[PDB]
């Protein structure tokens, strides 16, 4: 069941859940709060290795991670990160979330830039019960042209809902 | 909590869901209403621009939504409109839907046309409180072969959540 | 409103969920059970067909599965399908799951997978009341390298979800 506004609010202010900046009334309508594009880039560089192998634990996923993606791009101010046509990115909201046990996050992307190509998380938009940062985002350009991404505009919207009972192992308790 | 076939029956008899036209019962089963095909299609014509800036108001990701986009195509009886691999085409749903403040919707595409390649919202599934109208599509190929869409061909599965409390600011009011 | 770990255990014990083989205490966390890959993929060859027609009942949209999939891929102890970019590839899931008539389920892929551009449903994440069986996956390599996937690697994440009351048409029911 879908937290809507005021309830998202109430929660807000009961300290039960926390984003980092708040986001003022503008931002929390209907059923989701908007939420932001950071400004730290990721990008592939293939070169260096001929697969990733996906099974095997997470150091191993992580140590891929880092062996192919590029260093950490951080945007000046002005600047956009252009995402190219069939290129996958790796990017982090501006906001820091943190959820209590007992509630579950979705993110979605906006409907009107995936309209012009830009998938967002896709396939993994759920936000743990007790998870605590930045949202880490995959972007995909479906599209024909190459889009332009700048830090601070609106790029999904979190819904929240609760769970049946409080989690017993959350996921900052692992 | 997702409406069950019965209660989504019960919502719309009450007029707080509505659906235009009403699908029968045939096409309102577990948790979903089957949604159909309408019958207006975009593609993108990218060579008049270079980029599209997605940062920016509604107004200038709306301006440049129609100048790197085709005219709407309807298509006539018979007549099938063919999404080729990689492609990202836009459409629209046959029926109408319209919210309370009260209900968030969630439109998932059909998994064995998935299956196939076909690609749908993916991004944004969210029919917020307060939307009234056609649902916006954007298909995308992920598949080798091109794919034959008719418009009336089941294109995907609507599911209604209540909120914990009616939304003060729904999609409508704003 | 999704159940949190321990009710997934409740429900599990009670015999109302049914997940096979049972997944242990590691692998039911938060909101969700950890998924894990099956044994049997499917590729496309298309060159014998010009187009797939997506319109016209499952049988048409299942023979036209066959015409263009290829045949059952099984992999024997050691070895990993490879996943090359831009490839849709059809795969299952270990576990059987049954669901009854008033639960939901949402499979979401891996997020750290995602990052690497693994995408899984995607378009249909939803397990219907009543879904007995595996669950047939469709991934699609969105990334720059080719993806390793082995039997037995956690693959996706199932979380449950009350509806508002038994449904009175579930998927067995039909
Ligand atoms: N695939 C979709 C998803 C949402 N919509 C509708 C339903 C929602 O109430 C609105 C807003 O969706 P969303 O917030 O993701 O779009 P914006 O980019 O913020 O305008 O648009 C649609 O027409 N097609
Ligand atoms: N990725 C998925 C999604 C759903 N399924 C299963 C679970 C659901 O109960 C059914 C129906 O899903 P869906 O309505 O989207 O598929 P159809 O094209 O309408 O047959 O298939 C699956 O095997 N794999
Ligand atoms: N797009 C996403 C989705 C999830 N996350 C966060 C939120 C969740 O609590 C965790 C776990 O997500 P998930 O189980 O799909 O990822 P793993 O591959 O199992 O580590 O990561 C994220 O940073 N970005
Ligand atoms: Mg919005
Ligand atoms: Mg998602
Ligand atoms: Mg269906
Ligand atoms: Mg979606
Ligand atoms: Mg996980
Ligand atoms: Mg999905």
């Amino acid at each position: 069941m879908r937290l809507c506004d005021r309830d998202i609010e109430a929660w807000l202010d009961e300290g039960r859940l926390s984003i980092n900046p708040r986001p003022p009334v503008e931002r929390i309508n209907g059923a989701t709060v908007d939420v932001r594009l950071g400004n730290k880039f990721r990008t592939f560089r293939g070169h260096t290795a001929a697969f990733i192998d996906l099974s095997g634990p997470k150091d191993e996923v992580s140590a891929a991670l880092d062996r192919v993606m590029s260093d950490e791009i951080v945007l000046d101010e002005g600047e956009a990160f252009y995402l190219h046509p069939g290129e996958l990115a790796l990017a982090v909201t501006l906001e820091s979330v943190t959820l209590p046990a007992d509630l579950v996050g979705w993110l979605d992307g906006r409907s009107s830039l995936a309209r012009l190509g830009l998938m967002v998380a896709v396939t993994a938009h759920r936000i743990d019960p007790g998870w605590s940062g930045c949202i880490v985002l995959e972007f995909y350009n479906s599209g024909k042209l190459p889009l332009a991404l700048r830090p601070g505009m609106l790029i999904g919207a979190l819904s929240f809902e609760p769970l049946s009972g409080p989690a017993v192992r959350p996921y900052n308790r692992r």
